């Protein structure tokens, strides 16, 4: 039966929801006061994430180079997925896994922060994104899911992991998304005290 | 204080994220037939949306057009977010409004489901796309917030309107990516009984 | 000096549009008649590329889902490139070499064209795509250049080779927009008499 | 009759081509050495372009973050129209003649370059870029057709402009692309002499 199997979508969303809140406040909030720094610096924030994931990732910049809930001046942000002819001219030319790292080599500055996403923590587009930021003074912002994947071992604290208390893919990208929203929240309400 | 507004967000989600259960059954059930039965009948399923809220539309046919959960045959789905070259010479040439419109005058077939997104129920593009599938004998799935805005009175019922109970943008989205998981289970289970 | 190989590369594409106008003709023609009858049977044009000439393959279908000179009604045209949220997660889910020929099994129809792009003609995504439509009883339009790679051999004639003289990838993209442009004015001027 | 018509589109684009050659020499020049010392400056280059026009924008950039002939490391470089979730987000967010002039304001730093580019040269959102680089100390390259529109009372020589003697679109486009390859193989052997 279909409605119940909707419910229990429900259900488990709101479960993961709720063992989220308990446990990833604190990187949460890390997360949020590397990004404000960052903005503050002069440097901007650069995302991507893998497959709808990547969505999400093109959801945090668009809402900074725009708005969020409160009116305010396009801050700094760029997303390594929107690139298709770039990406496409990448994971062909002609190999795919160092599609958003060679993107970084170019355009990350010392000072800028990598919003990296990915719901397994093992998609090899985004570990070698982490590789390629690490090598050049730039801060990891992690959302993961599962243990965490080989995202993990890759990161000190100059950076910050999420890792949502989930094994289902679509709960993970589910509590991913209440996670940017919160930082956008964090960005507005501290650099714009509206 | 940053992590209590972070815990504001995760409280608000899940409270949102209940009422919506307790409210959306039976409507996400009948969208889920709906899409079922237009898959069936050798048809597909059309999604668009507005901002952040595109990326969602582009999530659900990315879904389609790969696989959810269960590993399955590519099932046909068009997202009208996701044709840049297309958009940018309909937006310009030269205006925004029938960016989605025109391409369902092209695309759409008797039989295709509408699928469209809305936190607000306002945006331009999206009404004008259910005005034209409304046209062409195709149900409308529409996933709004708020009030409903004006896609509301634009509904007989070979479609639905699936409103989600909250007046927040972001609450709005969270429950949204919900509803299109469990669409997308919906359709695994009972295509593909795995 | 610049102003020199600027010049060069003037007169190596004039040199590639001449020689590729004296041996395309008749090709460009059966493609165009192809794509007339195609759109005529009710059916769409999928078109399709590799890296910047993926670019082409989106500028050929929004011209069409749009206009190219002569105002009309937009035509049923889809790029399989413009899909970013697929792509991503086809390319992964999680490997590349079928992002295309995953939508064509899904969307493809029966007197559908298949639109593809490629300067090398040994892009594997691109190859394979063909491979899906020859499948379904689908007309292939290739666009290729150098000797026309692994794509020659998989073509009968309910299929068009239109075959650059060139083996520079830049004379050869360069030389497919123009053909790109034939063929929009060739469906414009036959569909609509203006 | 098609074939003839075919002829006339490659005899006007060579035609095109020709005058181009003669004329545009000089401005590509400097359009190039304003790109090298650009790149040179720790800078990154910025595209943008209308409707089809826009997939160009995308090219050059992809052949920037990538490569063009010389195999090399990835240039700095970013398209404005790349960006979905953003220009959806601000074309609506919501009206759409500020997507790229916004982008611009958050991301442009001083030192960098923009592309512009245009066939009509009275695309707003161009325009309104092109008028937010002039107010950050940014050199604009403006690819033009026709008149120039009013893109050219807007610069004056720290800019350049780049006028196509074509009043037909699909020339100007083609013509468009061959400027674009020449700035790539300018910035390749001059950065790279390979």
């Amino acid at each position: 039966h279909m409605l119940e199997q909707i419910k229990n979508n429900f259900t488990e969303s709101i479960q993961t929801q709720i063992a989220a809140s308990e446990l990833l406040g604190p990187s949460i909030e890390h997360a949020g006061m590397m990004m404000v720094q960052c903005l503050l610096g002069g440097n901007k924030i650069i995302s991507c994430g893998n497959g709808g994931s990547a969505g999400h990732a093109q959801h945090f910049c668009a809402q900074l180079l725009n708005k969020y809930e409160t009116e305010r001046p396009s801050l700094p942000a760029i997303s390594l997925n929107s690139d298709i002819s770039t990406i496409t001219s990448i994971a062909n030319d002609y190999q795919y896994d160092e599609v958003f790292s060679k993107q970084i080599r170019a355009l990350g500055h010392n000072g800028d922060v990598l919003l990296a996403i990915s719901t397994s923590g093992n998609s090899r587009n985004v570990v070698k994104a982490i590789e390629s930021a690490v090598s050049r003074d730039i801060p990891i912002i992690a959302l993961t899911g599962f243990d965490g994947g080989d995202i993990s071992g890759l990161l000190g604290e100059g950076d910050v992991e999420i890792r949502v208390p989930s094994a289902r893919t679509s709960r993970i990208q589910e509590v991913h998304l209440v996670v940017l929203h919160s930082l956008c929240e964090i960005i507005d309400t501290t650099l714009f005290p509206q």
